[PDB]
C-alpha cells in the first residue's frame, strides 16, 4: 500500500484505488496503473520535475529503504493479474531490487522529489510508475 499527497491530490495504484478515489477521481489510466483522487486536505509531497535515474525507494515487505539506479520511464510488458490481463504497462522504470505485490504504493524519491510508485516487481527486479511528467499536480 501507499500514496502521493500533492495540494488537493492523492495518487495512488489504480489496482489498489478504494471506492473513496473513485467518487473523487480526477484520472486514471490502466496502461499507467494509476488513478488520482481529490482530496479535502492540502498535501505537502513535492514531485520531483528532472531526468534522475538514481534514487531511494520504501519496501514494506522489509521495512527498509534501498538506494536504486533504475531505467527511463518506458513500455514494459507485465503477465496477466487478477487486476490487469497480459499488456505493456507505460510509463513504468525498473530498478534491481526487492519487491513483492504489496510493495506496491512504496515512494521512489530522488534528491529532487517524489519520483514515483512501486506498482511491478520481478526475479530481483522492481518497477516504478513514473509521475515526474503529470506537471498539472503542482498547479
Ligand atoms: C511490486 S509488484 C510484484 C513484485 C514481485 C513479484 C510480483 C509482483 C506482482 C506484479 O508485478 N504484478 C501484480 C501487481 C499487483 C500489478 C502489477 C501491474 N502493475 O500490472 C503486476
Ligand atoms: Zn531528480
Amino acid at each position: 500500500s501507499g500514496a502521493i499527497y500533492v495540494g488537493n491530490y492523492r495518487v495512488v495504484n489504480r489496482h489498489l484505488a478504494t471506492h473513496n478515489d473513485w467518487a473523487n477521481l480526477v484520472w486514471e489510466d490502466s496502461s499507467r496503473d494509476l488513478l488520482v483522487s481529490s482530496t479535502t486536505a492540502q498535501g505537502c509531497d513535492t514531485i520531483a520535475r528532472c531526468d534522475c535515474q538514481t534514487g531511494v525507494y520504501y519496501c514494506s515487505s522489509r521495512r527498509k529503504h534501498y538506494p536504486v539506479s533504475f531505467s527511463k520511464p518506458s513500455l514494459i510488458f507485465v503477465e496477466a493479474s487478477e487486476y490487469y490481463p497480459a499488456r505493456y504497462q507505460s510509463h513504468l522504470m525498473l530498478a534491481v531490487g526487492h519487491s513483492e505485490p504489496g510493495d506496491c504504493g512504496g515512494i521512489l524519491r530522488c534528491q529532487h522529489g517524489v519520483v514515483g510508485i512501486v506498482s511491478t516487481g520481478g526475479n530481483g527486479l522492481v518497477g516504478f510508475a513514473d509521475v515526474r511528467d503529470l506537471l498539472w499536480l503542482d498547479e
